[PDB]
């Protein structure tokens, strides 16, 4: 039965991805889409994560379920997570420019967005189809600040910021999010630790 | 499978303001309310030969014409078919729901339904050790915001969807902003019945 449990969700999406969508075409599409997976995966995986779900060019990891995890060591992984992914992207683009793939249209930059919170945790569907995931306000701020952050950037919520040193805190600001009555404080990471 | 273009219709249904009633639901009362919803709901998208490719959330993602081979009139006439079968089985979960004490008495649950028909690349995105069957492209976009851009209880979609279905069974036509497409669309309210 699902149950609720504080875990830290992490959103990380490509920007832009239907443009090049074109011109780029199946094999391009599905070659690169794949690689790009295959690279984030790792880092999720590397940091004892766990990849939920794709959605589309999104990612969806969770961290403290399905496997209990102290909440500095949540924030802690998925923080080193957006900030390996991003080790890889800058390699990946380097891969694809000297393959032609990238090059009427840009490199690949992504948005991450990281938060905190309860969750009602668990397998959801039907006897027929269910899924393990993770459902709740939680979840939709931390996909909520993962789009309204700047493309190439990690941007988190307080809950998760209080383990960062402000040194590391790029940017403070509140923020009205979509469906998110009370403004939230988002904070802007620093990609190096 | 090898992913390749091939033309399909494309399914969203999202349930309205679901993180509102999650509030009154609490843990219990989410987990034992969203999967009844699914149950019901993944078996109207089987009932009419189409493939629930994930769960996003409250949120269906259904495919027609994928992986098994399906015409572009049965793919807009079983995707309408079934979102016209959701709202007859959610009124019936609602009735449930009603003598429970969980809603009705919190408004009656409702969701929005989205439907696309166009080329989009379906196959296996992933890496190796992680992988699902999808579709991706502008299409898949365009079914998820015109979900998102209709009235609730409303079923919304494209002019090319619309194509295959019976003028009469049109109820409003009207070039809207989608949420997430540049230029402005064309869209028709199907009846509900
Ligand atoms: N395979 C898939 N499964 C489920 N939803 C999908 C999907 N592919 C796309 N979507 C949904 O379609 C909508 C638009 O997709 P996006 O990937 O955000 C467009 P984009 O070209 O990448 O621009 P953007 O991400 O910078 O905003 C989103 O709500 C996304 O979640
Ligand atoms: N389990 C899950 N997996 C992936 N994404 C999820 C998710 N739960 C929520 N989300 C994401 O969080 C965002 C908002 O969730 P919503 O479905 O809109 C809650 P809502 O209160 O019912 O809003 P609504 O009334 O506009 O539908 C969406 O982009 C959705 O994809
Ligand atoms: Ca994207
Ligand atoms: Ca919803
Ligand atoms: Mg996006
Ligand atoms: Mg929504």
């Amino acid at each position: 039965r699902p149950e609720p449990r504080l875990i830290t969700i992490l959103f990380s999406d490509i920007v832009g991805f239907t443009r090049m969508s074109n011109a780029l075409q199946s094999q391009g599409v599905a070659e690169l889409l794949n690689e790009y997976l295959g690279e984030m995966t790792r880092a999720v995986f590397e940091n004892q994560g766990t990849v939920d779900k794709f959605v589309g060019d999104a990612i969806m990891a969770l961290y403290g379920a399905p496997e209990e995890m102290s909440p500095s060591e949540q924030v802690r992984r998925a923080i080193a997570t957006a900030r390996q992914m991003l080790v890889a992207l800058e390699k990946l683009n380097q891969g694809w420019q000297e393959r032609g793939l990238v090059g009427e249209v840009p490199p690949v930059r992504f948005r991450c967005g990281i938060h905190q919170g309860m969750a009602v945790v668990g397998l959801f569907g039907s006897q027929e189809r269910s899924d393990f995931t993770a459902i709740g306000p939680s979840v939709n701020i931390a996909a909520r600040l993962q789009e309204a952050t700047a493309p190439n950037s990690i941007m988190v919520s307080a809950m998760v910021a209080q383990y960062v040193p402000d040194e590391e805190i790029i940017k403070r600001e509140f923020l009205e999010l979509k469906g998110i009555d009370e403004p939230v404080m988002t904070c802007v990471i620093n990609p190096n630790m």
